[PDB]
């Protein structure tokens, strides 16, 4: 079995020096920029502790083979097994929940609002951290102890047809509904990128503005509902009630479906192109404008008013020119980016560009989803299918040499793989941040 003893040493040695490196800077890189960025983050950093503890036990394990000696104490030796179960499992599940997030993200935006949040991402983790090292911790613990010889030569190391029911078990749900879940997820995800009109400019009004189906208080003072939509001036909210029930007509008691809200949106829409048309200044630029930028302009004037877009006199020439870089450089100096620079550069960018890229690219959607799916099934598929009839084979295969051989042949090969999960869970972060969404609904100063 020499496939299995040195090949380890390698492998081991290879991966903590590229592991240690690049989670070392994923984890610094996590920490300073963008301020706690996001739930998806918490779901990553989680992943990076566990890789990292168990890239430091790599190099016992590689001492332990070249050396055929373990000099470090009893606690070390059964942490460097479960180690190892701990950061596949949690490795599984922590990508799985990144993969969730995402689904949640894109296909239900507006629906998991409320499921996806920063405090509800630590209990999941807290959730995997618990099952993985209770699951790990016990049984690493009263399985392997450096008391196998002891004398010249320390170890660190049938119930086999006993304890293969509960691997089984363990490699049934612990591996097979994860890898599911991502499979349904990933696939719905690339369901609705095929469905078309994905962003309109309602959607687009409701990433940078914020979408709130009960009554609330403007950024002026003034009372609002849905998007920007403004029922009365007056400081007395039973006014503003009565208010409501005039355009909605249902008795609404305050509170309305997303649906009344993109009614009133369009209203709102349908008076705000109206009133770019009676403005002098506007109107040629509207008129020289496609949708995706009459769109993106309609934003502007949602935020600042008619009179306040009519400001960007330099700007807007330049955008009834066809001058689109040299537009998008004027627009990025000024005080409304400022206050609002994701916003402001998400519109930008559509008035640069022509298209909703900036708010939903679906090629960053899908280098992730490709990224993500097979780095996962490549990296756990080879060592859980073989563990799985690593138990079969142990008792109810039975088909011989080339059942028990091959299984056997097989598992250093699939371990290493599945060791490999370190090094390749960077690159999933990077693909997975490209489709952050890096602006927001609540908690923020300024919104109409």
């Amino acid at each position: 079995d020499n496939f299995k003893y040195p090949l380890y040493s390698m492998v081991f040695s290879i991966v903590f020096m590229v592991g240690l490196i690049t989670n070392v800077a994923a984890m610094y890189i996590f920490m300073c920029s963008l301020k706690l960025r996001n739930e998806t983050t918490t779901y990553m950093m989680n992943l990076v502790v566990s890789d990292l503890l168990f890239v430091l036990t790599l190099p016992l394990r590689v001492f332990y083979f070249v050396q055929q000696n373990w000099p470090f104490g009893s606690l070390l030796c059964k942490l460097s097994v479960s180690l190892f179960y701990t950061n596949m499992y949690g490795s599984i599940l922590f990508l799985t929940c990144i993969s969730v997030d995402r689904f949640l993200a894109i296909v239900y935006p507006f629906r998991s609002r409320g499921l996806r949040t920063k405090r509800n991402a630590k209990i999941v983790c807290a959730a995997v951290w618990v099952l993985v090292l209770s699951g790990s911790l016990p049984t690493g613990f009263m399985l392997n102890s450096t008391n196998k010889l002891e004398n010249n030569s320390i170890s660190c190391f049938e119930w086999k047809s006993h304890l293969s029911k509960v691997v089984i078990f363990i490699e049934t749900v612990g591996f097979l509904i994860p890898l599911m879940l991502n499979v349904v997820c990933s696939a719905m995800v690339l369901q609705t990128l095929r469905r078309p009109n994905t962003v309109n400019i309602f959607e687009m009004l409701r990433i940078d503005n914020g979408l709130r189906l009960k009554i609330y208080k403007n950024t002026e003072g003034y009372y609002t509902i849905g998007i920007g939509h403004l029922l009365t001036k007056s400081p007395s909210l039973n006014a503003a009630k009565s208010e409501l029930d005039k355009a909605i007509g249902r008795n609404t008691n305050g509170v309305i479906t997303k649906d009344e809200a993109e009614k009133l949106f369009n209203q709102d829409v349908d008076a705000a192109v109206r009133g770019i048309l009676r403005n002098a200044k506007l109107k040629p630029v509207y008129d020289s404008l496609d949708a995706v930028r009459r769109a993106a302009l309609i934003n502007m004037v949602f935020q600042m008013g008619e009179t306040g877009v009519a400001g960007f006199t330099n700007s807007l020439r330049m955008l009834q020119q066809k001058r689109w870089d040299e537009a998008a450089v004027n627009l990025a100096k000024s005080r409304w980016y400022n206050q609002t620079p994701n916003r402001a550069k998400r519109v930008i960018t559509t008035f640069r560009t022509g298209t909703w890229d900036a708010y939903l690219n679906k090629k960053k959607i899908l280098r992730m989803i490709i990224v993500h799916l097979f780095i996962f099934c490549f990296c756990f598929i080879p060592y859980n299918v073989n563990l799985v009839f690593y138990s079969l084979v142990r008792t109810n295969t039975l088909k011989g040499c080339a059942a028990e051989s091959v299984v056997r042949t097989i598992y250093p090969i699939a371990l290493c793989i599945a060791v490999s999960n370190c090094c390749f869970d960077p690159i999933v972060y990077y693909f997975t941040s490209e489709t952050i969404q890096n602006s927001a609904s609540s908690e923020d100063l300024y919104f109409q």
